[PDB]
DNA sequence: CCCGAAGTCCG
DNA sequence: CGGACTTTCGGG
């Protein structure tokens, strides 16, 4: 079965504009886990738009197929484009897509893909269907996969007043002893972000519960100005 | 335009 | 460990 024509067209058009000189530092930035074509976001967005203009966005029946096929291509720009495409199908994504999103998280995994899946796509799903959180979060925390653990921490990133504080702090407590940078830093980020909404709760939490030094320092980067640094 | 959100280098 | 500094991206 041939590659979906939309994917083939995107592959041809991106490849015709590759920049091997830029690809080298771009690949190093992601610690050489991926090949890059060397196309930065502004041009990558225009090249995708070119293909949508010519071919039209595929029928929704092929949404998951297109994303998978792009996920399977070697160069990282194809996963970035896949996430751009998934946003275009946003109004068609719902709770039945959680496993599909899980599988994207755990394949071709790094912060650049995971952080564009979790707080937006999964965040929106669990905001509408909070009763489904306990069908996934416990498994994610218990798994060997650091990106699922990071997903458990960051899905509520943007919740603001809708943050489930007890849940957030329970998740952090489960993962606070992790030596993994991407876990320590995710804890730092979610606390720093939630502190923009409820600084007193975050301050009390970090002063009275164990965290990796990195996590605590990142959490209070801004709010330490409000409370002061005791001698 | 601005600001706030991985990476290297150094003590 | 953590400060100083870097580019790229998204949002205001
Ligand atoms: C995630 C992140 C944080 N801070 C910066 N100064 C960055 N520059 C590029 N990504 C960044």
């Amino acid at each position: 079965v041939p590659m979906h024509p939309f994917v083939k067209a995107l592959q041809e058009h991106f490849t015709a504009h590759q920049n091997p000189e830029k690809a080298e530092p771009m690949a190093r930035y992601m610690k050489n886990h991926f090949l890059f074509l060397g196309i930065q976001t502004p041009e990558r967005r225009q090249l995708l738009k070119d293909i949508i203009q010519i071919h039209t966005l595929p029928d929704q029946k092929d949404f998951q197929i297109i994303i998978r096929e792009l996920w399977d291509l070697p160069e990282r720009e194809f996963q970035a484009a896949a996430l751009d495409i998934m946003q275009k199908y946003k109004k068609h994504i719902n709770e039945t897509h959680i496993p599909f999103l899980e599988e994207l998280i755990v394949t071709k995994s790094w912060w650049d893909s995971v952080d564009s899946i979790v707080p937006t796509f999964l965040g929106d799903i669990f905001l509408k269907h909070p009763e489904l959180i306990s069908a996934y979060i416990p498994k994610w925390i218990a798994s060997d996969n650091i990106w699922l653990q990071r997903a458990a921490i960051l899905f509520q990133l943007k919740y603001k007043q809708k943050m489930d504080e007890e849940l957030l702090f329970w998740i952090i407590g489960q993962l606070h002893s992790s030596k993994e940078f991407f876990i320590q830093k995710a804890i730092g980020w979610v606390l720093r972000e939630y502190a923009k909404t409820n600084p007193d709760v975050v301050w009390e939490y970090v002063q009275n519960n164990e965290l990796a030094p990195l996590s605590k320092r990142e959490a209070i980067k801004h709010i330490k100005q409000n409370y002061g640094i005791n001698n």
